[PDB]
């Protein structure tokens, strides 16, 4: 066992009800010795991560960001499989290893020592994952424990657990049983401050079976569930971070850091008082006028005047001014919100930003939609095709075929600046994802509509945050192409600032908490903003949620209150996109037809045969453009009405030995007619069943040369067959 | 011929004793005129390689190595096909061109001018290759050609010749077929200075049937055969060289070189004297110490001095002084482990570090290894599967089918310095390779454990070498995935430096030749050694070595020793290895549970026709979907314990039951009928025939149903046993 | 390739005005012409018509009249560089033997089901069988392959010897075996994938049968003689 002093051991308790109970221990020291940090994770004993975070020792100069730069190596020998490319080797990362790159890394940057500039990396390695497990919530935790047992500046660990709404009660750590069985899935990480946990971050989900569970007997998702889901989840988090502070102090490290790091803050504290003094109330004078016109202009001529004004007092020195300028405009316009609440725009603060939708614009495509929310502009296409070709990935997820996949596009000729055009970065991927995760569940079933759908959030230019426009874009589309949604749904962006600054309070202590929630938020409201939301869902059922908290928000009080307003907006949104289209439109013939059929599984094996040829001839000579299906029962389509009638007619023809009913006619493939008797030669194997005296009117034949006469007028027509299977006469 | 004014050719020939003999030319002149070198190669005027070397005009300055990138653009036109992939055109060069450049570019660079920083490429292309026949020795030797005649700035051309041991006899340049024959093969590359070949590299193998011919008859591949497979590619090796030399004085170039070329000392003459003048002796007598831990405080304490006295002296020149400390130190370290018979760790040179080896760590997959030689910790895991899915690679190699494929990791937080994950650079490959070539010959057939192997060798975190221990890890996780090894193989880097100290001599210079055999090897020793071997094999024969000797080697008295040593190490590494685990372990449950059998190929088209349908689905409604392949094999996905087991009895009581003994009863039916007869389907092995003559009991039979009505029981009777054992049904 | 210089400049003229477009085409482009050239074509083709052009005009060309002149000397150039050609190769060579000799067949689509059909795991056991990969569509044409010339004579071979028997000549017989019969008929494989039928009246060569144990035994002795054979590749016995 642990015979050797160096192998620290700790456990996570958790309940989860009486739904089971799952344990989560880290052990470390073991693996990767070399590396700052090498926790391992474990989950019920069959799940196994580990972490291990590097810091590199020479400082970088050139870069001014942090460059955390975090990766999970997803190897495929977790699970007992080989990889099924064509050089049996895991490739680029695929989808679901992105998103949780974005996962880890996103509560990891706002709690780290500002300023850091040696590169500092984070690797997530799988090794073993049970089916019906999810390799996220742990992975985070691993992660946090990495970075927590190096020495690195971090502001204490953070853990991450994830809650569902089943049956009314919430679960962690659930799996894919119970995430079925459940309604609305989150994950939740945060860090424990004062001996009170702050959500540093969440992000929702809606099942694939959320519509028909709130039919079937459930409470809809709303703000007062996602509070109780909240409330939940902060124990499980309170456990764990204590765990990980208990497996940090058992090893005698995480407290005076040996190796000290350089910081690289981007303005000095000298240059700000200057500037903040010679330069704090005219600037605070111009902007409280607000002219909306020429206020802009004025500014920039301020900024102007203060940078010729102090450079030529200090030479050399050019960004560090700029950083100190927009500090200074920074807490005047946090001062200015917190006091008399005014936006850039200088509109209200509990009204939209106009917008305008349009409704098949692209010419060929089965679906356009133009969400011109403001300033951004999203352009969203449908591609209806056959439930032959749609995403197939594999990897250790329990997910295999999607059938909706949501594309997305970051162009950039949209947002006013240049840059290279090709494979996707990681923001891309978390905006589709985000998307393709919220309007999920209100796609129909596959039974009733069985199509492979594709949409691309084409965007065309933006300001600030722009999912939402793409959750909105997507929605237009699909209505638009024809799918019957079982309730369009919509998304908004929602911002809120914190109170930094009280009412005078030289003696008086007063907290003026204005939480000023934001209707929308603009690239410079998202820059200069402290808290970000952007909710998406139906009129009834919230489906996604993104909340990347910077430190100590903890609301509890006023997350109804933004919630409601997220809502009101939420239901504008949708009010005008019902005056712009309403209803599910009737299908655009452009689209392959595709109708379904129903067809007994033995009896496949008459209908396709040993995957069979003439198909493909078919295929070319009328456009039954149908392939061997994974699930066997094969539905056809042809892209033009009349020509998919006809290829039903056809192959109902050919495939099946229909019973002669009423209009019955045979159209098969008539390659041989002999007198010495008949044979249907339609598929190897089995003949069709004929009866001797019915065909013969009860007398047989010696001969064919001599007996057969020249001028036998063969006037035989078959006059009953019934379905026994066998040949009997009275 | 000389069918051309300017273009000079050669010839290389070769005995090979009585097994053919195959001539080798080099022209130059006939093709790619504007670069700087323009040799092609012939082998038995079917074989075409062209290799061209360009040196760039321009110096550059921020390169602080040799940057000598060498590449092979293995043409796929160069056999009598067109590429597969789905742009039928050859993509990034596969694994055995990433093993041939490795191949080329590794005797090269010892052997160039120190401190050469212009870019220099060599491009070595495929024009065509006869079946049969690998393109490495002779690509190797047109390169060298090529680099000579170009009149770059280089040591001297080298030679490099594929030698096997086939019946006691040693053939060069040798073609699949005898490969297959053989049990060893080598390929050699060196030079000859001042008349005498220096073996410069050597990178041996052992086939993929070594264990059974040599039961079957043959000598064990070893030490001695070793030196005799040196001594042997020794003149084939001269004859090259010989060739070489000719065509180069033949163009009456390769003497003066009219092009001159600017090379950047790493440090300067005038900076060593200095170091070595302020730290000749004083340095000399900190070190004698051996204090082993202070020892990093010391030279920093020289270094702070060193500035203090030479820096403020000398400005603007800091990483030279730093060359000079780190080659004043080797020169002390090798004089020391000269005199003093003593390495970094203190104890005695034939003694082997600290080690340990655990099993069955990872949880979820069929096998692990946690290999944990001191410092350089690596882990192995195992992925059985099915034959189905398994490297497929196309090339100009005679390799199709792969079954054994060894990847391998060297993920950035192992060395303690940061770094990008994803694709793996040559290194990686080359490792990988040789551990895959080391384990190959060892592993079991085909028929006797129809399984696709494949193995991850991940890194923990490797000091130095690190491919030894991917080996022993291999051969644990192979061990520990119930796969029966036939023995554990395993091997330990071997490290030696010259010796160019002398007995005292005052006044004069003798020679003592003490080479001490380093028996591991860290990564300063590597850097400051001059031999290295990173052997392998089992007890009995050797299957791998990487001999890269810097220059003028030539022991030819203690390479003997040297691999004894090896063997001694290995030895201990298997005493150990057994002491672990030693037999190979049962089966678990997890892996694919394949069965054997076997059926007539004819006789499949019949019953077994439907195959991809039916059973697949009847056995998913059962719960265990079977991936049946044509071969017989009985591929089924074996998930949970009690579903394999009951899914391989069901298997093994249906496809293969116990034959069929008189008096048995099973109640069948029949399908087909028609007028030329009936098919019965009973069982595989053996198509029962009935008739209706015989239904009538010696007598006409013209109706069945007039005899028997309701009530009577259809007792499968034994009415009579006759001598030809054929009876029908009632 | 071709390449022209447009004249910018006039015969001297301070102020005299002279249209001198010395429009020099150059026949032949090196780098640096191209480098400091104002004009390229790249015009190719036969002898007849040409194939491809590649227009760059720099700015304000619009020659108009002197593109003719350069087109001639582009159809010069061509010319010389095919009579090199014809002095080089003329007429298509010998099919190389290393490379595969592919050859063609045309059947209508009722021999193409009676032979493969559905392209099952027959196509597969002849390919591993003989060496020799057949690639068939319904649309009228039929490719049969195979890699090596070799395979390909082998394969040409099986077909014409199976597809189309050579017809005998007078006063020979053929005296063959089976391995296996039935009483229903014979399973001798004629047209592979099917089975077919003997009719009543050969059965008996002319003889009706009375008694099926009593007299008719199983290991009679059968001959089987060929009435008819067409070039379709059909087999009809009557």
């Amino acid at each position: 066992a642990e015979i050797d002093e160096g192998v620290f051991e700790t456990t996570a308790t958790i309940d989860n009800g009486s739904f089971g109970t799952r344990t989560i221990r880290f052990e470390t020291g073991r693996l990767a010795l070399q590396a700052a940090g090498a926790v391992v994770a474990y989950l019920d004993d069959d799940n196994m991560l580990l972490s291990a975070t590097t810091a590199s020792k020479n400082p970088k100069e050139h870069f001014d960001f942090f460059p955390l730069t975090v990766d999970v190596e997803e190897r495929m020998y977790a699970a007992g499989r080989i990889p099924g490319s064509f050089f049996r080797r895991e490739g680029r990362p695929s989808t679901d290893a992105i998103l949780t790159c974005r996962l880890i890394d996103r509560p990891l940057r706002p709690s780290f020592v500002d300023g850091l500039r040696n590169e500092i990396q984070i690797v997530v390695t799988i090794l073993s994952l049970d089916p019906g497990d999810l390799y996220d919530v742990l992975a985070i935790n691993a992660a946090s424990a990495s970075t927590q047992l190096g020495g690195l500046p971090f502001s204490g660990p953070i853990g991450g657990v994830r809650v569902a709404l089943i049956d009314g009660t919430w679960v962690g750590f659930p799996t894919v049983d119970q995430i079925e069985r459940a309604v609305f899935d989150m994950v939740v990480a945060g860090r424990i401050v004062e001996g009170d946990v702050a959500i540093m971050m969440v992000e929702a989900e809606a099942t694939e079976n959320v519509v028909e569970l709130v039919e079937g007997g459930a409470q809809a998702p709303t703000e007062s569930v996602v509070a109780a889901g909240l409330e939940a989840a902060k124990p499980f988090i309170a456990a764990l971070c204590t765990a990980q502070q208990e497996l940090a102090d058992a090893a005698g490290k995480s407290g005076k850091p040996t190796v000290d790091f350089p910081v690289f803050p981007d303005y000095g504290e000298d240059v700000y008082y200057s500037v903040s003094s010679v330069a704090t109330d005219e600037l605070a004078a111009a902007l409280t006028i607000g002219g909306k016109a020429e206020r802009d202009q004025r500014i920039d001529e301020i900024k102007t005047q203060v940078v010729q004004r102090l450079a030529d007092t200090y030479e050399g020195r050019e960004k560090e001014v700029g950083a100190a300028l927009r500090a200074l405009t920074k807490k005047l316009v946090r001062q200015r919100i917190l006091t008399d609440h005014f936006r850039i725009d200088g509109r209200g603060i509990t009204d939209i930003r106009a917008l305008s939708a349009e409704v098949a614009v692209v010419p060929r495509a089965h679906g356009s939609a133009l969400f011109e929310r403001g300033e951004t502009q999203i352009l969203g296409v449908t591609t209806l095709d056959m439930i032959k070709m749609a995403q197939q990935i594999d990897s250790l997820g329990p997910e295999t075929s999607k059938r909706y996949m949501h594309h997305y596009n970051f162009p950039p000729f949209s947002t006013g600046e240049t840059g290279r055009v090709g494979s996707p970065k990681r923001r891309e991927i978390g905006h589709g994802a985000l998307a393709e995760r919220a309007l999920v569940p209100v796609l129909p079933s596959v039974e009733e509509f069985p199509y492979a759908i594709r949409q691309v959030s084409e965007a065309l230019g933006s300001n600030g945050s722009t999912s939402m426009g793409s959750v909105c874009a997507s929605t237009l589309a699909l209505l638009n192409a024809g799918v019957p949604l079982k309730a369009p749904v919509a998304g908004i962006a929602m911002g809120l600032v914190s109170d930094d600054i009280q009412v005078e309070g030289a003696v008086d202590g007063v907290v003026e908490r204005r939480f000023v929630t934001l209707t929308d938020i603009l690239g410079a409201e998202d820059a200069f903003g402290d808290m970000d939301f952007k909710v998406a869902g139906t009129k009834d059922f919230v489906t996604a949620l993104q909340l990347d908290t910077k430190l100590d928000g903890i609301p509890s009080q006023v997350l109804a209150g933004a919630l409601e307003q997220a809502k009101d907006a939420r239901l504008t949104i949708l009010e005008v996109m019902a005056e712009a289209i309403d209803r599910p439109d009737e299908m655009s013939p452009y689209a392959p037809r595709v109708t379904t059929i129903k067809v007994p599984v033995d009896k496949i094996g008459e209908v396709i045969g040993p995957k069979g040829k003439v198909i493909n001839a078919i295929t070319e000579e009328t456009g039954a453009q149908i392939s061997i299906e994974d699930d066997g029962t094969v539905f056809v389509g042809a892209t033009d009405g009349p020509s998919a009638q006809a290829a039903i007619d056809k192959i109902n023809a050919i495939a099946n030995p229909q019973l002669p009913t009423v209009g019955e006619r045979f159209l098969g493939t008539v390659v041989k007619t002999t007198d010495f008797g008949a044979f249907v030669s339609l598929l190897p194997g089995r003949d069709g069943l004929v009866h001797i005296s019915k065909l013969g009117k009860g007398k047989r034949i010696a001969k064919v040369e001599d007996v057969v006469n020249v001028g036998d007028k063969l006037r035989v027509e078959i006059a009953d067959i019934d379905k026994r299977g066998k040949i009997s006469l009275i």
